[PDB]
């Protein structure tokens, strides 16, 4: 299979580039890359020679593949998948981009929550897998075993999402404020006799200050948030917190009898992953061991964290998550307003499971079953 | 009117003795400064002479005032309160410390929430006044509006708490966590051709170090998050979320018919400014402008931020809110579970109303009423 590779380069791409040399990909397909920048020259050596970089715009070029996956971007999908398409292209399209996931053609892939599905499509002539909003995929990591046997009525989740979904340059601007924010202070900070509301007093200067660099974010995110992701939608929902509810039903089949979605998405000063607090009301009053186990058996990534004070400071965190493919869950109990109230708080790696990883696994369920 | 004033010098205190000088509260009273580190050398002077520092364990020199503000610490509360009643002292302890909050004889004082009871207590002999929890006073100077009609049937409270709330040590162990990061790849950051996995991959590794400063925290708050604060509680609360209930219905008068108040309370690297994310189950259908005018006319405080995008991300913020008496709430909408959810998200300065301000203002009602 000849499978084309847009957008391997940024970040997202990076990131996919190296799970399929640390997974051996390449020895399964014919990678042809695709360049915007650089059309050309040598393209990049993953284990195998793949000649020169060829032109990501260039319809010709795509044409010839069995597949692509493309990191590259929405704009990008925008412009070739429909001329694409309509010059009678039946490859593979598997995507991180947005842009395709609603469309009834298409089928949103994460393999551990949807494998059927996925089958299902490819059995019956799907050529469109879409990678889910980064946030609605950790999500249901965590809680596939819930949502699988019809338990969630309704969930309610407040997010802390890492800089890294806004991309390279807002991670890159993130740790720069803090650079910022300990130049301003790290005298008074090496004097144990300072006093911490003068130190208080020139972070918040520093931090309003013209020259803290805020030319991505627009303000400050460390020291502070944001509780605002993405463009605004019609009924006051940002569309970051939009991508939750469609989504989820569309991977879980229920677009019939959807489960409602809905909370506050905002941004935190972690690097790259996304941590969510979320309120399940379930259908039914279910024990908490019984919950836990569904939980902790719906596939091999997820952990069940128990709900005790060190261990969840040591596990259930960015830091601790971080560049791995593990999905703690934890703070997992009833809550004040009933015994079909349930409390979870789950961190996940936005870059892995929320964006590269269900590109590559797809890429393994087409090769064995189509 | 003789008043004792304890831990002024700390962070709590100084907030406080800072706020007193701004308000010239000391043209009300007679300070009496105490100490447990330099007991009898000059007081303060914060525009009055106010003579030696006294020893803030001496019970025979606590009995002669008539009223003592504290902000020393439960600690201190639990060794010297008991002793002082028992020596038949009746006069004010107003307490920043969560020691005798839900003791019968004491009021928590949120005086634009609860003014009438405050008064009442005043009234009744009342002696003891005690300021709430950080995040229970922000939660009610934003939405007191709906809880004083009696509108919410339950509230989902997800945080992001300041290192302040900590303590002073835990804010400069933030800045300094800031500092080792942004120096692991300062090298990198002024190269714009250098990798954002290079660049992750030493700051993962650089917060994960054993010199990376965590003697407070434990773990890393920069670049990360912490969701458990406190000691554990029987029923899986952590003391700061289980702290909500209890003290809202307390300062709502509402013990014999409690609203039911849960969530989970997650430490972030913001500086002073306690966030919360809210799903407000509200007992009737009630149009979003009424909600928001109920809100906005509760007390002068609160700010009600439309919910626009731009308006949001400058206003709805720690950076915003720091080191300000300002308690925003925004992002006042309904929710996907039905026209009797509503999502709100507020921003309030913990060390202020979470805090400094209800001790002196309390105070004044008590010179006022007495
Ligand atoms: N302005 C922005 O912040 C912006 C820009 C792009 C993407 N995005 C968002 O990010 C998502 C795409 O994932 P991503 O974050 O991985 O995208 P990304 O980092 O911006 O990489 C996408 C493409 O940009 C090119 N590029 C430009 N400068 C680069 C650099 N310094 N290092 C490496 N590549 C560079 C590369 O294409 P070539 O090899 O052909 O040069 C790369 O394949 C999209 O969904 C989109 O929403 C935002
Ligand atoms: N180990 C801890 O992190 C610890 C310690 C204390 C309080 N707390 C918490 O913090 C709350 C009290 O408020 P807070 O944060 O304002 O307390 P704080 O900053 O620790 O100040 C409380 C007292 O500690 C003394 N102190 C010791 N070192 C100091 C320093 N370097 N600068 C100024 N004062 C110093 C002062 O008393 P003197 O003037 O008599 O010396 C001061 O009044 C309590 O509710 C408690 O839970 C925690
Ligand atoms: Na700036
Ligand atoms: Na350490």
């Amino acid at each position: 299979m000849r499978v084309g590779l847009v957008g391997w380069r940024g970040m997202v791409g990076s990131v996919l580039m190296q799970r399929m040399v640390e997974e051996r990909d390449f020895d399964l397909i014919e990678p042809v890359f695709f360049s915007t920048s650089q059309i050309g020259v040598p393209a990049p050596n993953f284990g195998k020679d793949a000649g020169m970089l060829h032109d990501a715009f260039d319809i010709e070029s795509l044409k010839q593949l069995d597949a692509v996956i493309t990191c590259q971007g929405g704009s990008y999908t925008e412009k070739v998948y429909p001329a694409l398409r309509q010059a009678g292209w039946k490859g593979y399209w598997i995507d991180a981009a947005s842009t395709l996931r609603m469309d009834k053609e298409a089928i949103i892939t994460l393999d551990p929550v949807n494998l059927k599905q996925i089958l299902h499509g490819i059995h019956h002539g799907t050529k469109t897998f879409v990678g889910g909003n980064c946030t609605v995929s950790l999500m249901l990591m965590a809680l596939g075993g819930l949502y699988e046997r019809g338990l969630v009525e309704w969930m309610s989740a407040m997010t802390y999402q890492a800089a890294s979904g806004a991309g390279a340059q807002n991670m890159r601007e993130l740790i720069s404020q803090m650079g910022v924010i300990n130049d301003a202070v790290s005298s008074e900070l090496a004097n144990p006799a300072s006093s911490i509301l003068d130190i208080d007093k020139k972070v918040a200067e520093t931090m309003r200050s013209g020259s803290f660099p805020t030319d991505n974010f627009g303000v400050p995110l460390a020291g502070s948030l944001i509780p605002w992701i993405d463009v605004k939608r019609d009924n006051g929902q940002s569309k970051e917190e939009w991508k939750a509810g469609v989504e989820a039903n569309k991977i879980l089949g229920l677009q019939d009898s959807p489960v409602p979605i809905d909370g506050t998405c905002v941004r935190i000063g972690a690097m790259r992953c996304h941590s969510q607090a979320l309120t399940i009301k379930l259908k039914q009053n279910i024990p908490l061991d019984e919950i836990e186990e569904m939980i902790a058996t719906h596939n091999d990534w997820v952990k069940v964290i128990p709900n005790e004070r060190d261990i969840t400071a040591r596990e259930l965190t960015p830091a601790k998550v971080t560049g791995t493919l593990s999905v703690p869950v934890g703070r997992l109990r009833k809550m004040a307003m009933g015994d079909d109230f349930l409390n979870a708080f789950t961190v996940g790696d936005q870059l892995l499971w929320g964006a590269a990883e269900p590109l590559r696994r797809t890429l393994r369920i087409i090769l064995a079953e189509k």
